């Protein structure tokens, strides 16, 4: 079914929160064991988000293996993602480690660090070029090469260095800083650009390791960025680009990780930036 008629269809019927717990129901349930080890708890931003065992991310040490990150892999789309938390003050040389340890170009952040008067993620990237950060637990050492900031996102250049090889690669910061502190976007066109500026830079593309997503938790504002990317990705490998089911590919996507899309406007905002993205597809 059209996907569009199928909106105007929930839309007019007023069914969002129905459709939204129907998937709520319907999503895998595996196991997390090794995210509630007591050793892990302040690993864990929020106590009900927890990636599952099978397809957590490892760190390669072996003292503690754990970061509260999932690999999301899209067999049919052919992409990958990394979905995790916004670092913890404790957490910042893990954060760097794993996007080191997986060869990511990129990393998504669809958060501001303060939102609603509280914060929802360190600061864990350097504002000044000539004041650069040290992560003594992981051996790393991060530099701002430059900023660009624009109206709805800001775009930096790192340097990461190795300190243990002195290798150096350079990682793009993609920084969404415009999703409101409450609700969704009203329009999804500043989402969509977003989108296609990560895209042009080949972060997502698979010469690299898997592009790092995450907001405060990882899997409300990251899952509509990786569910809209697949879906527009999808709507173009079939003879049917109608025969793309949204709600297939967010069951699909719950099998990796817990809880992604938080909320039944997150659900409908998903719809329409697909719908507004597949017109420029
Ligand atoms: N009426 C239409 N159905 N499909 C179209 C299409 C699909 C993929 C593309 O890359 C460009 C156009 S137009």
């Amino acid at each position: 079914m059209e996907m569009e008629k199928e909106f105007e269809q929930i839309d007019k019927s007023g069914s969002w929160a129905a459709i939204y717990q129907d998937i709520r129901h319907e999503a895998s349930d595996f196991p997390s064991r090794v995210a509630k080890l007591p050793k892990n708890k302040n690993r864990n931003r929020y106590r009900d988000v927890s990636p599952f065992d099978h397809s957590r991310i490892k760190l390669h040490q072996e003292d503690n293996d754990y970061i509260n990150a999932s690999l999301i892999k899209m067999e049919e789309a052919q992409r990958s993602y990394i979905l995790t938390q916004g670092p913890l003050p404790n957490t910042v040389g893990h954060f760097w480690e794993m996007v080191w340890e997986q060869k990511s170009r990129g990393v998504v952040m669809l958060n501001r660090v303060m939102e609603k008067g509280s914060l929802k993620c360190a600061q864990y990237w350097p504002q000044k070029e000539e004041k650069e950060m040290i992560f003594e637990d992981t051996n790393l050492k991060l530099t701002l090469i430059s900023e660009d900031i624009k109206s709805y996102y800001t775009v930096r250049q790192l340097e990461l260095e190795n300190l243990t090889t002195q290798e150096t690669r350079e990682i793009l910061h993609f920084h969404y800083t415009t999703w409101p502190d409450f609700g969704v976007p009203e329009s999804p066109a500043s989402f969509l650009n977003f989108l296609f500026k990560v895209r042009e830079s080949g972060s997502l593309s698979p010469e690299h390791g898997p592009v790092v997503v995450h907001c405060s938790a990882g899997i409300g504002r990251s899952g509509t960025f990786c569910l809209a990317d697949t879906c527009l990705l999808l709507m173009d490998k079939r003879k049917d680009p109608s025969s793309v089911d949204i709600k297939k590919v967010l069951l699909e996507m719950r099998k990796f990780r817990m809880g992604l899309i938080q909320t039944a406007d997150q659900l409908r905002f998903s719809y329409l930036a697909v719908i507004e993205g597949a017109k420029f597809i």
